[PDB]
């Protein structure tokens, strides 16, 4: 390809990410390092103050139990969320609906989970993690320190987060780096392989110059940033089996559980 | 960064290493294999009887007699793993420490990764060449041995049509040793310098020699991801069969790589 195509799939990819997904890093980083203008989030270090986040806060999550449930329910409600953004956006990737259409789920399916996580990392620091657009901000400390198995259930989101983002991609490299996981040619069940890896290949090729122009002083950042789906891949199969664990231990409404299926 | 000269000059210094530190090449393996050869052609083992014959023929109960022979050769690709890495510039200037801890959790990954320059969609190569026992024999094996044979063949046939010859091993096999996110590594920094000079020299290397081949890098670098899942279902279907099998002991180098 050459370079001006690809510089313009980055943009399209860029504009479409922007108007898909409600909090950009960019904003993030502001709130969590305090340097932007609008009011201080509300600060969730413990039970009273979880107990007032709620009732300040509109939590749409659960709010109809005990505080490590309600926890863990609001990050599947905004894990929900998540996906159905993470569809919009993958529909804007140029070729993804010519796909044939059991491909588009199945790697909707296999690759939302590793996308999450990702962005997920935008929204961290190694003190906590904004929620509710940026209204809020709940603490490391006390997600760790919840009990049972939820505690140890959410640190590990943490220490990628932390290992992520000393990367210090932004937006534009991000937009481009979603897209290719989405375009995985090796998930189980595809039918027709070839014209997944045939967009990937492109994808990573504007990968690989954003990264170059938007980072000329970080050496070898493509291979980094491509190691980190290594990362990816183990962290979620160890989630996977974390939240087989607390099924078998931890019973809600059965529409709800069609819901979070 | 670096001046591509010096790239190549990396890239010659670690195929000539691997040549002098690996008995048998990808090169001389596909040319086993593909045959049409008289004098390179293998005894080939399919069955109980073959297997029989075979010890008169090469110098290759059966479920365990096979599996300490993967075992065996195993053992010794550690040790020709070691050499090698020893020559890979800085490798033998980190932290002591550091330098057995990258070898702690490199060697499963490179085994898998020169197992299959052996294989085929059929078979692997055994005593140095001179046999051949065929897949559907190995994944026959009883109890919980075949299954623990498949899986390296799964693996291999899908890196194997990437098409690398020894000269984009030798690179990528340096790139894997030096992780900088291996756990419990003592100081990454100069870790991470040294894997960022090998992976330049890396995509150069790819991009000379396969130029028809778009985005193999970045191909090759996901194939280090398979490597990452597929030795952790390794060490785990290696502990559950130790619990069953009492006449199975390991040689103290892989004893040691398992232990943690
Ligand atoms: O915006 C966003 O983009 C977003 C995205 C993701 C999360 C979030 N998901 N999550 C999961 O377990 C998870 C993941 Cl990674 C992937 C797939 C499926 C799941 C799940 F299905 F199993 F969940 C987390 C665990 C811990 C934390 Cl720290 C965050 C997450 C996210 O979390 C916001 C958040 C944090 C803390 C309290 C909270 O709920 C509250 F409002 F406080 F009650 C909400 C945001
Ligand atoms: O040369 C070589 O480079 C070489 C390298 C590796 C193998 C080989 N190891 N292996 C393991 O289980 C294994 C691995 Cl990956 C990593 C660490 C530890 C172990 C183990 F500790 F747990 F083993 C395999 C499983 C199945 C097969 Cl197909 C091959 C392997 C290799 O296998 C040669 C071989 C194949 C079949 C019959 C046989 O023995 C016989 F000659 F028939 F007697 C020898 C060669």
């Amino acid at each position: 390809m050459e370079s001006a195509d690809l510089r313009a799939l980055a943009k399209h990819l860029y504009d479409s990410y922007i108007k898909s997904f409600p909090l950009t890093k960019a904003k993030a980083r502001a709130i969590l390092t305090g340097k932007t203008t609008d009011k201080s989030p509300f600060v969730i270090y413990d039970m009273n103050s979880l107990m007032m986040g709620e009732d300040k806060i509109k939590f749409k999550h659960i709010t109809p139990k005990e505080v490590a449930i309600r926890i863990f329910q609001g990050c599947q409600f905004r894990s929900v969320e998540a996906v159905q953004e993470i569809t919009e956006y993958a529909k804007s990737i140029p070729g993804f609906v010519n796909l044939d259409l059991n491909d588009q789920v199945t790697l909707l399916k296999y690759g939302v989970h590793e996308i999450i996580y990702t962005m997920l990392a935008s929204l961290m620091n190694k003190d906590g993690v904004l929620i509710s657009e940026g209204q809020g901000f709940m603490t490391r400390e006390f997600l760790k320190s919840l009990r049972k198995p939820f505690g140890d259930f959410m640190e590990p989101k943490f220490e990628f987060a932390v290992k992520f983002n000393a990367l210090e991609l932004d937006d534009s490299d991000l937009a481009i780096f979603i897209a290719v996981i989405i375009l995985s040619g090796d998930r189980p069940g595809l039918l027709n392989v070839k014209p997944i890896e045939d967009i990937q290949d492109n994808l990573l090729q504007a990968l690989e110059l954003q990264l170059k122009l938007n980072h000329p002083e970080s050496s070898q950042l493509f291979a980094k940033l491509l190691q980190k789906m290594t990362d990816l891949r183990q962290i979620v199969t160890e989630h996977v089996q974390l939240l087989q664990v607390i099924k078998k231990t931890e019973s809600l409404h059965p529409l709800l559980q069609e819901i979070y299926k």
